[PDB]
């Protein structure tokens, strides 16, 4: 069911880093990773939490649809793309934390906790501030747990409406061409050690789907581009994409 190939560690060590990639072949029901231990180590989800947060906001009516405009609050932040109006699509694309902090406040502690339990999401623990627990609170999730959650979303099996799941999968759209479609979300966790970057999602092919979840050490922001580049290089090496 699960295969470990330690030779794949080279994808990370060649960049003076360390990390884990987890792949799941949906047709064959088989998983692959460079490091079984780290595949099951739980980290802060950081901005990968925008996937469940979006689902909950939509299903409760906090967010009406993917066109609703969330107005900039006029506070200048250090990320230029955050200092503008957003909808669900662009808020996901630019990982706009302050928009999702407001989602969480309107959702509230009680409904957030119940929905994460219903999703079987990570350790299901929202301890901390309701508007920041995915950045510096008690919630934790592993790469293998991310895949389990993403598989439910793909199949519309999460305990929210089909509509809510379709909208979030639209907002996850990252890349598409004649050969494949990638739906995914990045994450960048800095407030609790160890600092890591995430990329989780899946690759749609004509006749199969490959789920993936990766995290890697991220001592500075200079390496953030490695999250997608390394993942895509693994996918190419395993002949999942050209
Ligand atoms: O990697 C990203 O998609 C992303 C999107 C928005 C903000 C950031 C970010 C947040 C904090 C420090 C930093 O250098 C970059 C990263
Ligand atoms: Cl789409």
């Amino acid at each position: 069911e699960w295969q470990e190939n330690k030779s794949w560690n080279a994808h990370f060590t060649e960049h003076k880093s360390q990390g884990v990639v987890v792949l799941w072949n949906e047709n064959k029901q088989q998983g692959f990773t460079n490091n079984l231990k780290r595949a099951n180590q739980a980290f802060l989800p950081a901005s990968t939490f925008k996937i469940p947060n979006s689902l909950i906001a939509l299903d409760l009516g906090v967010v009406k649809d993917e066109h609703q405009v969330f107005k900039w609050d006029g506070q200048t932040r250090d990320i230029a793309t955050w200092n503008r109006d957003h909808n669900l699509i662009t808020a996901m694309k630019y990982s706009v934390v302050p928009v999702y902090q407001e989602f969480a406040r309107q959702i509230g502690e009680a409904r957030m906790s119940k929905m994460l339990h219903a999703f079987d999401y990570g350790n299901e623990d929202i301890s901390g501030n309701v508007d920041s627990f995915w950045l510096d609170g008690g919630i934790r999730i592993s790469a293998t747990e991310q895949i389990s959650f993403l598989r439910k979303l793909y199949h519309n099996k999460l305990h929210v409406s089909e509509r809510s799941q379709r909208i979030v999968k639209q907002a996850m759209l990252t890349e598409a061409n004649g050969d494949y479609i990638i739906r995914a979300k990045t994450g960048y966790s800095t407030r609790i050690e160890p600092k890591i970057g995430w990329w989780v999602g899946w690759v749609e092919l004509d006749d199969n789907v490959w789920f993936f979840a990766m995290n890697m050490d991220m001592p500075t922001s200079d390496g953030l581009g490695l999250r997608q580049a390394i993942t895509k290089e693994v996918l190419k090496q395993e002949k999942i994409i050209p």
